[PDB]
């Protein structure tokens, strides 16, 4: 069947795997960059153009869409969905899921136990703020709009004032989180296709440093999840409405902890690691979707 | 009842009218920047905090959302909903109806008339959008993310070129829409208040210019409008479900076209130039839904 | 004589009260906004536009050119400079002037005893650069570009740390200073024109808070200074080419220390609090060296 | 001798080529990250700190300073001088050229021959500002503070027109420059060393394009430049106090034309056409003039 994959790059570790486990299966695909498509909304479900031609029709499509170009990215998928192809990940799923409070609100709201977390813009006592989420140590994570700049330890409660007002009326919000001291420093990234977990690492944090993140200097080894955590993913991933999601958990004392929900995860360090073919079980899900 | 205002400004025309109706039916009202709001999202429906003391419980409340602060607006105003508020105007709805490229979709998928519209970011074949929505004259509206910044009007086809690939590639999307000559620079806003459009003015443009908006330098009149036009704007506001909507038209040859529906509309011009008391209108609404 | 006030509102107190103490002393008086000039730059001298219509001569021009549009804005004044008007602040001193750290920079070189402050961008030992000002507690203001958005107060090491590497590749540079303490929240604004100070208010921050700004409430009496700070106010703003600044000192042990020098302060609360015509003054300047 | 390169990048061919050359006549060369520097300004002189430790004296230092990080780049490379450095290309001089506008206005002044550009920010009769550059057809350039973003052509009054108020009031100011439609879009980089033309360029645009520029797609050949073209380079390169400079110049039936002058260009494109060792140029006029 034929199958576009909306992303600005395609050579990347992750896209460019997607194509070849693809074609590998026998499928025909094309890689198109969404700031490249024009379409006619009006008319309903007038074909999608791309530099100078019109486009054939794809039976499914892989969105892989920026989180810079989200509005845009999200719209070009949203034609493909009107015009008949199949989506890993829904378009409205996808905005859902960009933004992060919506999010940790949705999932609050379905039981799911998320480390505990307030929310503030330009608050007007801090100190009230910080009782509110137990007291320091916490983490201040903030963002623009979607787009989160920066996560920042607090360990005194006077570090705590002096970022919050630090940030203050600085045009962004932020969430004060409890630190989980616990977690040593390490996170476990699940990658939920369809209704399965069906990779998992655990990422640990560079000494002298509380961020996960693989970038940010951290290792990456293979995690044996507990079935409880598979559980509490998966759930995480359905009401979400993902096909396809990447869930961050956060071990601590009283259990597992959803902490954030991407929805086009990063590929390359979880297959390297693990050796699953992750993108061949994303096309299986599609097969076994598309029509 | 007592209901709570989320608008970041209170003194603005349309927000005192609002306290101003609700007080004179016998409410408490207050007024609250969305901003100036914190609270824990984890656990869910824990109380909503405003400088420094806990907030009354709200049977209903009015989001008047700035165009700019939409994201923890209306993570704010779906806190208000978890804990038992009334919204007027959903916040699922508000975040729908910002992203103005989702809504064209939405509404055309509808069979709502809408005006021949296409949208582009990074076209590679001017002269293939232009052609494809009709050819020259044609209005180019643009976007940085949800915001427009411009709505332009080119009469030639060199115009439409040197427009369109001025803002190529400069990281704002854009629509290319049918210019409606016919409408002589003259737009109706209908104003829906749930299942009714309870006013409607027409905004003549100041000569030289096919800007329409009262700012921009225009006139305002009471307009009559037809029955077809009353029954399309409540389709539109119905569609976006909103229970207060802002639904714009241009009176074009084949008809009413749908071109722009705003959640949180003003009220000064369209009030003081028909005299009705559209904040009662919404407060009457408010009370017949509230609980 | 005829005399432009660039600036690109012209109700506010200050340019209202140019406009004034000018007509008043037997000049003619425009009001033009730096964003409706327009004007050819080669050849060199071609007249200015402003609105459909040449300007004509200005033997003078005030800028009061906004903190946000001030490449654009100098570039107007330096036309004018260029046709023969004369500038109550040049052109290039104002550009100069705007850059904080620029400006910190000469005046340091020049032997004016500021406080010890240190700057920084995405530094890499954020103990180091804490060490390297004198340790807890200190000030950390923050830039985008030019444009400063926070001042924050650190007491603590940690409180330090927490908002230097939450600043960290955030994409502004940031400056650490030594907190005066002795302050007690107070700073003295003088306002030099030409060789002399000729006025200076204190202001007094409210209680639980350092922040020395009026708007940031904070109370504005007559402030008495020194012969030492009246001499060093005005090699400041010498050092800088400023014809008319404000120059901000804190009073330190040591003595007094420049910390902020303004090229077009604002003249609303320190002619208010003092009864001094300082308008009158900085007109009287101009008649004095205009031609 | 001991030289620092700052540049953000080290990788990059510029930054590769300059240290090469620089060992290779017997040289320590260290490439350091702008953003990465931390210092004291006050009191004058204090040492630089990268990473931890401080940093040895550099007897002269190279400024490659990103397009974006201008005002922390030269603060640092002002303490490198206040410090006892020798610039290739000074601060204040690197300042002065990033305005673009600032900088045609210099050069105007100074009697170059640039081709006859208009400025404008929120113009208000676009019809008056297209007459005052000769009508079209025209170049649209425009700029974001100093960042400019596009480059467009209108060939008709209309277009002109169209781009004009699309541009206006969108917060970016603009040139409008008469199209030199005899260059058949042909630009000659030329490259200033001191006193010498050192090497030179040509630049075709790729068909039914104007842009010169490579990356937008253009040929580069070796240009053969008459000696008044050489004059008029050193002259503009000398006008704006750069020791090194990428003069732009395009070729007009009235004779060569300066139409941009950036003080650190691109050495790829022009070393690898021309075969002239163009690093080794300017560590030589470092030699000459380091101490
Ligand atoms: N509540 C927390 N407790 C401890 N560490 C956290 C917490 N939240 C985030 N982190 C750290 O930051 C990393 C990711 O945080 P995250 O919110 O994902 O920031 P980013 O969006 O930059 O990746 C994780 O690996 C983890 O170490
Ligand atoms: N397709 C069109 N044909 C004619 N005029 C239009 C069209 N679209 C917009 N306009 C004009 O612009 C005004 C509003 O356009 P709009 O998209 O609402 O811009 P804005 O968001 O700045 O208000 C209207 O009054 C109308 O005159
Ligand atoms: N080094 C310092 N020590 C104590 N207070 C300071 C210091 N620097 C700034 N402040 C406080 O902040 C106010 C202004 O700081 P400033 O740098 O001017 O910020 P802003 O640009 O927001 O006005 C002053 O009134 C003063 O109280
Ligand atoms: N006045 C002009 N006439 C013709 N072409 C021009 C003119 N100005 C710029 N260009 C074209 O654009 C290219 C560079 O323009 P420039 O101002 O340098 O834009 P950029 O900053 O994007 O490089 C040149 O190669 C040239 O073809
Ligand atoms: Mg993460
Ligand atoms: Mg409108
Ligand atoms: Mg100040
Ligand atoms: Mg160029």
């Amino acid at each position: 069947m034929k199958i576009a994959i909306l992303s600005r790059d395609g050579t990347l570790y992750s896209c460019k795997r997607l194509r070849e486990a693809a074609i590998q299966r026998g499928h025909l695909v094309e890689i198109l960059d969404p700031l490249s498509c024009y379409m006619n909304i009006n008319p309903a479900a007038s074909s999608i153009h791309y530099k100078g031609r019109k486009l054939p029709h794809f039976d499914a499509v892989i969105p892989r869409i920026g989180t810079a170009i989200t509005f845009y990215g999200t719209a070009a998928l949203r034609q493909f969905e009107m015009l008949g192809s199949y989506p890993l990940n829904e378009s409205v799923a996808i905005a859902r899921a960009r933004d992060k409070l919506r999010s940790m609100q949705l999932l609050a709201r379905q039981g799911i136990d998320l480390p505990v977390t307030g929310i503030a813009h330009s608050p007007d006592d801090t100190s009230d703020l910080i009782d509110m989420v137990g007291g320091a140590p916490l983490v201040v994570k903030l963002v623009e709009g979607t787009q989160g700049i920066g996560v920042v330890l607090a360990e005194t409660r006077q570090a705590a004032e002096s970022v919050i007002d630090a940030f203050r009326g600085l045009n962004a919000h932020i969430l004060v989180q409890e630190y989980i001291k616990e977690a040593q420093g390490c996170d476990i990234r699940c990658l939920v296709v369809g209704d399965e977990v069906v990779a998992a690492i655990e990422r640990r944090a560079k000494e002298g440093d509380f961020r996960s993140n693989l970038h940010r200097g951290g290792a990456a080894s293979v995690a044996s999840i507990t079935p409880q955590e598979r559980e509490i993913a998966i759930k995480a991933a359905r009401t979400m409405a993902l096909d396809v999601a990447g869930v961050d958990i956060l071990r601590a004392n009283r259990g597992p902890l959803v902490m954030e929900v991407n929805a086009s995860p990063g590929l390359e360090g979880i297959e390297k690691t693990t050796g699953i073919d992750i993108a061949g079980k994303m096309i299986r899900w599609i097969e076994r979707h598309a029509t």
